[PDB]
RNA sequence: UUUUAUAUAUAUAUAAUAAGGAAAAGUAUUUAUAAGAA
């Protein structure tokens, strides 16, 4: 029923119901592959709400069982694409204590800490994109 | 472009994928001065 309210309609495409379905469901995103699935969600999910991207991000946190390393460069993408598309819910004056910038510095401090738990296991690798500072 | 996917020997050939969209009104003194004709 999900498919039909809002994704049948070609110009706007609502994919809130979506996440809210699959984060609701216990299956969850676990079991599918990270790679036609990291595709797939970057091309095609965009402009989700906020509480919807969080949902989104816990949730590939747990399809990857919360190893940072793993986490692919197109599923920073997805992320940061909806991040930047909502546009801030109010001009706070100061202006520096927006959701969405602490949760931008928090993928970028995710990022640092996959690449050092690597080195340190040492003792593909997740690559930062023009789209991503965009 | 970039990122990934397959294949082949870190690299190569192919396929897909693109983040840059903002609206608004009103807010003088100028300077020195070079002419040709038969």
């Amino acid at each position: 029923d999900i498919l039909a309210k809002n994704l049948f309609d070609r110009s706007h495409s609502n994919w809130a119901p979506v996440i809210d379905r699959l984060y609701v469901s216990e299956k969850r995103f676990m079991d599918i592959d990270s790679r036609e699935f990291s595709v797939w969600l970057n091309g095609t999910v965009k402009y989700l709400p906020f509480h919807s991207i969080l949902h989104l991000d816990e949730m590939l946190l747990e399809q990857i069982n919360g190893d940072v390393v793993k986490f692919n460069t197109h599923m920073y993408e997805c992320i940061f694409n909806n991040l930047g598309n909502l546009k801030p819910t109010n001009f706070n004056q100061d202006g520096t204590n927006d959701k969405v910038i602490l949760k931008m510095k928090e993928l970028l401090e995710r990022y640092d800490k996959a690449l050092k738990i690597t080195e340190e296991r040492i003792n593909k690798v997740p690559k930062m994109t023009q789209a991503i500072l965009n």
